[PDB]
DNA sequence: ATATATATATATATATATATATATATATATATATATATATATATATATATATATATATAT
């Protein structure tokens, strides 16, 4: 996964595309969002939100 | 491994606003038609006078 690969997804399609790709591909997660990207980083990394 | 109670994401349903078309209520104007009024002419009926057809009364 690297940003190249993602706006070209993008370029092909709108969020329905991604949505579809987080099934489609694994290790893969997507937040409409910021409070539950930012939730998965504080329990990836382990530390407090602060 | 299933129930049972939160949390999040998503979709649905509703409310607001505006644009466009249609329906309803009211008023007015118009036209048409109906009915009536008016005027004129003619028809019918009755009345009166004269003419035609028929008979009788009065005066001498």
């Amino acid at each position: 996964q690297t940003l190249e690969h993602w706006l070209n997804v993008y370029h092909e399609g709108g969020t329905r595309l991604l949505r579809q790709m987080e099934k489609e591909a694994i290790g893969l997660w997507t937040y409409p969002n910021k409070k539950q990207y930012l939730a998965r980083l504080r329990d990836f990394f382990e530390v407090g939100e602060n």
